[PDB]
């Protein structure tokens, strides 16, 4: 395996491995960094491109999933792609695919133009209808995933995971130290624990002698570095390398 691999520069034809999607004021880090890797690995694996919806995976899993916006589990949001499939959806008020995201996107731990977010975030409806104008209709705008599968906490077994399939979702304690990021490799060091967070792991590199993930946020791109930022690799640090999760799409 290569000492550094960036899934953005190695499949520049799937640009939604470029992207970082706002949650918003609701605690669905697990559906985002699903939905987010799905999209990856149906643009990698058929290369159609197709912005997953985060909404339907937030609004309609129920609970094999979770919560809602009280939180969820990344492996259960890989099986509800295989068991149910995901439609299309894009950023809140895009009107692009089946079912855009509800929830309004808004700054995280940084000062901008967008409201501050409030994390009082109530869960969405399960509506299995298509915003109007879209075809074909929700059922078959359904995309399946093939396989719902967990890999192990080995370093290079999630390197080798992602060199060969694509991003893959993980998930870490947050402290309050990694509220405020900006750059470089993060270590905890300080803060309170907020809980667990899941994202988006689409490669990794060394700065400095210091290995580590290359990891997509989902708090919008004025948060961290342009949305994106870097964690300890190697110890499984705050847990990131102990929840990877992945899978693969039909046909
Ligand atoms: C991730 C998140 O979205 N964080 C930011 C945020 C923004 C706005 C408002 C609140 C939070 O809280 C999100 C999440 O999916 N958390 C998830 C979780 O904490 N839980 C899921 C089910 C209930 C809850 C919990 O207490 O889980 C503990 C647990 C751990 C392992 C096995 C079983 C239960 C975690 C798990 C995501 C990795």
């Amino acid at each position: 395996l290569p000492e550094s691999f960036d899934a953005r520069e190695q499949w520049p034809n799937c640009p939604t491995i470029k992207e970082i999607r706002d949650q918003g004021s609701c605690g669905s880090c697990w559906a985002f960094g699903a939905v987010e890797a799905i999209s990856d690995r149906i643009c990698i694996h058929s290369n159609v491109n197709v912005e997953v919806s985060a909404e339907d995976m937030l609004t309609c899993c129920g609970g094999e999933c979770g919560d809602g916006c009280n939180g969820g589990f990344p492996s259960g949001a890989w099986n509800f792609w295989t068991k149910k499939g995901l439609v299309s959806g894009g950023l809140y008020n895009s009107h692009v695919g089946c079912r855009p995201y509800s929830i309004p996107p808004c700054e995280h731990h940084v000062n901008g133009s967008r409201p501050p977010c409030t994390g009082e975030g109530d869960t969405p409806k399960c509506s299995k209808t298509c915003e109007p104008g879209y075809s074909p209709s929700y059922k078959e705008d359904k995309h399946f995933g093939c396989s719902s599968y967990s890999v192990a906490n080995n370093e290079k077994e999630i390197m080798a995971e992602i060199y060969k399939n694509g991003p893959v979702e993980g998930a870490f304690s947050v402290y309050s130290d990694f509220l405020l990021y900006k750059s470089g490799v993060y270590q905890h060091v300080s803060g309170e624990i907020m809980g667990g967070h899941a994202i988006r792991i689409l490669g990794w590199g060394v700065e400095n002698g210091t290995p580590y993930w290359l990891v997509g946020n989902s708090w919008n791109t004025d948060w961290g570095d342009n949305g994106f930022f870097k964690i300890l690799r190697g110890q499984d640090h705050c847990g990131i390398e102990s929840e990877i999760v992945a899978g693969m799409p039909c046909t």
